[PDB]
């Protein structure tokens, strides 16, 4: 999709168990770590059953997800950043302007 160059600067909107990201829009985003999900309320927690498509399984829409099962929720879903992607934050929960 788009180029991760979105970087991140402030990310105060960014809850716990959530990685920090900024979008091209200027809006600072957050996502829920690999195999995580929103639990608290605008917040991320360990999702003991991660599925792809939904939260991308805790991955970034540019990061190609894989839906899988494992003892660890954060060792289930696989995210893939590519050449057209400056970075992959939190293993690929996001993609930023490299790191």
């Amino acid at each position: 999709g788009v180029d991760p160059k979105h970087v991140c600067v402030d990310t105060r909107d960014i809850p716990k168990n959530a990685g920090c990201f900024r979008d091209d829009d200027g809006t600072k985003e957050w996502r829920c770590l690999l195999g995580y999900k929103k639990g608290e309320g605008n917040t991320c927690v360990e999702n003991n059953n991660p599925t792809c498509d939904i939260n991308n399984g805790g991955c970034d829409p540019t990061a190609s997800c894989q839906n899988a099962e494992s003892t660890e929720n954060s060792k289930k879903i696989i995210c893939t950043c590519k050449e057209p992607t400056p970075n992959a934050y939190y293993e690929g929960v996001f993609c930023s302007s490299s790191s």
